[PDB]
């Protein structure tokens, strides 16, 4: 069997505070590329890894890392050996895989359309274009002409949500925490309008700015203030699909007032639902229809860096790390 | 037309904090018992009228005018009509004033007397429609899901639990007493019950009642409550968003801390309110009447006598005097 030299991105302690580069470390370890006898289990090249805003979370004690191991996330590999009959040498794969050259995966899409870039498949192809498909096209069941606001409004999610509002003929409003994201937001990715949380002394005030009606449907990235800001700013009906979440809320009164659902969901129910949704945006993306947007770190020795860097809100749009080119 | 004197108990000011008596006067005057030359105006008579927690609200400044009646549910003789719907002696219940005799501009025509009269302030009219959409529609309920409904010894959650069992479900209710407690499994055949005031630990509380967590909350309460809920939820959890009685009487509400676990276990967290869902009140009606006089669905009412007792009896309920629900009769026919 080919054995190989494989570098790996180890969390070297669970982390309190400000996650920082030094909660991390390279190891260099020698792997053997071999299906484990008996097991159904897939070898592959790591090519790409999502840098994502859970992860955050998975590095504190609570299923969380394990500090001495390899960061896991989603990424996009290249198989080289499988004991799993659907999988083959040479097929690619997106799905959870460890932050290291090759990993050993365990009982994963196979990719069947290259003609995109394969970094796609960590965003728009990829968890966060199905949590975005899946909070917005299902839970919010939107109709053309609602009002859509979104939170976290340039992040992965939050981008494609926006997008697929104004694919189905909705006003969309979002909502962002750089002058930089703001101008992004509009200018890039064809927001009818959004502002800079940070900048508004009264959120509730600024939401009625930008919906003179009230608001039908919040893709709901942040919680705690900002959804206060919401609530007394929905229509009767509206609908609010809770994605994520970063203080105490008070005005879940307009629950009732307004008739609002709100409804919380995880995009892994929904992956029976993926072939429906490469079927809707993959055309989108070939007639230009749907942009994307992201910073490429290069390495895995910059991997760290890039994790740091997401979860500090420091870049603009998707962040994804290169393992490896070709 | 006949002139009579009407007593009306007045709304004196907006109120504070929780209300007093003093917050409330009775006023006696002459009302021409007429419809209105110009309008499809009803002349009634009222018999009963709610005391319904959400009036609490509207005591602060759709909100009462200081000077003018409190208004709210209740059960009327029609006296005259301007309306073709409605004839001189019909039995009707609906919004009116809290006085002896109302002018409305149309509304339900009562058609079944054998059942209490004061039935349609509660199990027959909005509270018990509540009831009634918030779980059987709302809650998407299923044979065998697990159910906690707070303020359980109330109008409407004395209903849910009935409701619950009889789909079988498994059913837990807080309320806020000892007497309350034992009501809600000895009367209202709740499989357990506890007294919120004696828990250290709302949390813990509902997981000693429910070890693999709730399928559905029934919510009149908010707060504290709410979060301790939250965290006891099952998978694909259901909460019906029906009142939140315990922020009524506040200044600001209470902070709630725990919808991450909306995500964690999607939970569908809905409001509603029973005026969406009176296109059912027939099927309601035509199910539950047959219950009640079969005695498989129960109800526990208080009816405190004449306009006198109005303020003491809305009062009362804002602080948890009455046990289950409170009606004030303002006169017999």
């Amino acid at each position: 069997a080919e054995e190989v030299s494989n570098k790996q991105v180890i969390l070297k302690n669970y982390v309190t505070g400000y996650p920082k580069e030094s909660d991390m470390e390279i190891k260099n370890v020698t792997i053997k590329l071999k299906v484990p006898e008996g097991s159904n289990d897939v070898v592959v090249k790591n090519l790409y890894l999502s840098c994502d805003p859970y992860m955050r979370s998975r590095m504190r004690k609570i299923e969380s890392f394990a500090p001495g191991s390899p960061i896991t996330g989603y990424g996009v590999a290249k198989v080289l050996e499988s004991g799993d009959p659907k999988f083959q040498k040479g097929d690619l794969v997106w799905g959870m895989t460890g932050w290291e050259e090759y990993s050993i995966i365990t009982p994963l899409f196979k990719i069947h359309d290259k003609d995109v870039p394969l970094s796609y498949y960590t965003g728009i192809l990829g968890m966060p274009g199905m949590t975005a498909y899946a909070g917005f096209h299902e839970v919010c069941s939107p109709k053309k002409g609602e009002t859509v606001f979104v939170s976290a409004a340039s992040g992965a999610v939050g981008q494609l949500v926006g997008q697929f509002a104004k694919m189905l003929g909705c006003y969309v409003v979002g909502s962002a925490g750089s002058k930089e994201k703001v101008d992004l937001l509009k200018s890039k990715f064809g927001f009818d309008e959004a502002f800079n949380y940070k900048e508004e002394q009264d959120l509730s005030a600024a939401l009625k700015r930008y919906f003179p009606d009230g608001i039908d449907i919040y893709f709901e990235n942040v919680g705690g203030k900002m959804l206060d800001a919401v609530l007394v700013n929905m229509k009767l009906y509206g609908r609010i699909a809770v994605c994520g979440m970063i203080e105490g809320v008070h005005n879940l009164f307009c629950l009732i007032t307004k008739r609002i659902r709100m409804e919380g969901f995880l995009v892994f129910d929904y992956y029976h639902l993926y072939p429906k949704y490469l079927e809707m945006v993959i055309p989108q993306i070939k007639a230009g229809k749907v942009v994307y947007v992201e910073d490429v770190a290069h390495g895995l020795e910059s991997a760290p860096t890039a994790l740091v860097g997401l979860f500090s809100g420091r870049n603009i749009g998707k962040q994804v790390v290169m393992v490896s080119r070709e």
